[PDB]
């Protein structure tokens, strides 16, 4: 019953983004992404693929996250990360992002899901909540 | 290269719930769940397949968004409510629930994806920020 095309449908309803990513050395690159994460990022899926997700980050490269994403991918473990990241228009948003490993039937090839959930009200609901309190 | 067994990595690597329900008359019965459906709801995918979701409603019926989901439905209309809903164990939890439909090579079957949000911490949250605002 069951097929590819309604697992398609699926992922491109999924109201956060949705990625897969392949390890190419230090980098690991966009191989599919769905149309949250288009949305979400200002990025066409034709812009971006292919690419490491690292662009979200703009010039704001100075975060505590990196440093365990890639020692949880070499590890071959999940992380969650809360990342400054920028749209294409160059707007801030707040990027909890879930990375899971992928076992595929070709082990050569390592491949890592991506969640992107925009957590930027969140966010700013805590400050308040903080700041009231 | 991308293929069934990774779109089905993806969606159940989603922090919110995906389900696939097929129309069977007055009733959308669940043809596909994914790990965080089970989590979210407590049930485990075999003992709530080709159910109809209502039953996350408990003995909580009168809801608004009822007449609005079978309305949107008939219609071919996507739509978004927040319904009081209950886990296995009883325990009650805001579910933002999105409802889009499917596209197939068989269009005399209709099929609905559901995307199950819990929301509940965020109307926590806004229910604080209003008592102290
Ligand atoms: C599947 C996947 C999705 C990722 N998504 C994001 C993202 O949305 N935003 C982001 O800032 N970094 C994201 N990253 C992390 C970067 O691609 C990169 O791994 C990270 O910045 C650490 O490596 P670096 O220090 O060499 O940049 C993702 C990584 C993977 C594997
Ligand atoms: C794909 C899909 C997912 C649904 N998920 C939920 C859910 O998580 N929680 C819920 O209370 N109702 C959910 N519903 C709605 C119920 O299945 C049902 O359609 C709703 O209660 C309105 O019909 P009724 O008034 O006959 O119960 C979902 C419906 C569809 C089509």
């Amino acid at each position: 019953m069951i097929n590819a095309q309604l697992l398609q449908s699926m992922v491109d309803a999924s109201n956060d983004g949705i990625v897969v990513a392949e390890k190419e050395g230090d980098d690991t690159i966009l191989i599919y992404v769905n149309a949250a994460f288009e949305y979400l990022t200002g990025y066409s899926r034709d812009e971006i693929l292919y690419q490491d997700c690292r662009f979200l980050q703009g010039d704001d490269r100075d975060q505590l996250g990196r440093a365990r994403i890639r020692k949880a991918m070499a590890e071959g473990r999940p992380c969650r990360e809360v990342l400054r990241n920028y749209r294409k228009d160059g707007s801030a948003f707040w990027n909890e992002l879930s990375i899971t490993p992928v076992k595929s039937d070709f082990d050569q090839r390592t491949y890592f899901i991506g969640i992107q959930e925009d957590v930027s009200r969140q966010v700013e609901l805590e400050r308040e909540l903080a700041e009231l309190r």
